């Protein structure tokens, strides 16, 4: 039976199942003002999804100049064609490959640059804005986004969305790497899977991700959307509550401590952006420190909403394209406020 929503995370993380129910605020306001992250499913049968293909964006933009990162090292492969990157997104024999002579795991560094995006892709913006979920919350103009209306007072978002591309990770050793390193924005966020390449070549990679997903906490309910449902699993989330942001940053310098890092006692590991907590530091981060997060496997047409203040990191399961647009909810501002 269609119904209205479920739940994930053992209880703890609301599941919506239609983009566009007029009625989803009533369920998600709830859970919402108490700091959880939520997840809405389906927004892919809302979008014409031969604009959201690798082939077009290469086909279409790939003369641009361009930077990349190697995701397990972290070195910047600078003032390259952005076809480099695409033409490589699924096919594996077609990667830039790193001096060991393996193909590199590789993110698509600001593209489209900075604000650009709604000029130079006018047409994928206008099927984005349109059929993004909470519309009052996520649209630019939207009654409960706050983002126009505030003054200076307020650290404000960038007019967006971003565009978020990277290859999956393949290998044991990678399980460690994060995608999109441990952060935090002072903004809310909607996230949105637009596209998952589950690639060829050295395709059969299919065990290695279970064990990622398994390892990383994700709980039964979500190991049945791949085993009975054969929907494609994009990327594994971590999320932590905005009030246990503290608790994590005292974890961290202590662990760049053990690890002969020589920092001040008051520098900031989460605004960094160079920590990914592997299996062994999320189980120190429970059991030392007494914090739970939320595990959350986003698959095609997954949108997920990022409280401001909470912390959060991202390791790409396949090759993705996520589109993300930045709010300011009237439950969260307190977060991008400039005094006290
Ligand atoms: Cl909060
Ligand atoms: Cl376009
Ligand atoms: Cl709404
Ligand atoms: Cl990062
Ligand atoms: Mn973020």
């Amino acid at each position: 039976s269609m119904t209205s929503h479920s739940w994930l995370c053992d209880g703890r993380l609301l599941c919506l199942h239609d983009p566009s129910n007029k009625n989803n605020w009533k369920i998600f306001r709830e859970c919402w003002k108490q700091g959880q992250p939520v997840l809405v499913s389906g927004v892919h049968k809302k979008l014409k999804s031969e604009l959201w293909k690798p082939e077009a964006f290469s086909q279409e933009f790939g003369d641009q100049d361009v930077d990349l990162v190697n995701c397990r090292n972290c070195a910047i492969i600078s003032d390259v064609k952005v076809r480099d990157f695409w033409d490589g997104f699924e096919i594996i024999c077609k990667r830039l490959r790193s001096e060991d002579g393996q193909p590199m795991v590789l993110k698509l560094k600001d593209w489209p640059p900075g604000e650009d995006f709604r000029d130079m892709m006018p047409t994928r913006f206008e099927d984005l804005m349109e059929n993004l979920p909470l519309p009052e919350y996520t649209k630019r103009d939207g009654r409960l986004n706050l983002a126009s209306r505030l003054p200076s007072y307020f650290v404000r978002p960038d007019l967006g969305p971003k565009m978020y591309n990277a290859y999956g990770l393949i290998t044991a050793e990678d399980r460690r790497v994060g995608t999109t390193n441990l952060h935090l924005d002072v903004s809310d966020a909607v996230n949105v899977m637009v596209y998952v390449g589950i690639p060829i070549g050295e395709g059969a990679h299919d065990e290695e991700v279970l064990k990622t997903i398994d390892e990383g906490d994700a709980d039964e309910v979500t190991k049945e959307r791949i085993h009975d449902h054969k929907e494609k699993p994009g990327a594994l989330w971590h999320i932590y509550a905005a009030k246990d942001a503290e608790k994590i940053r005292e974890l961290l310098r202590k662990v760049g401590e053990e690890q002969g890092q020589e920092n001040p006692p008051d520098h900031d590991p989460i605004h960094d952006q160079s920590w990914y907590l592997d299996q062994t530091l999320r189980k120190r981060l429970y059991e030392e420190y007494g914090v739970q997060g939320w595990a959350i496997v986003q698959f095609l047409g997954d949108a997920v909403f990022i409280p401001a203040g909470a912390p959060h990191q991202v390791h790409n399961l396949y090759s993705c394209i996520k589109v993300a647009e930045d709010f300011v909810s009237p439950e969260h501002v307190k977060h991008c406020f400039r005094l006290t």
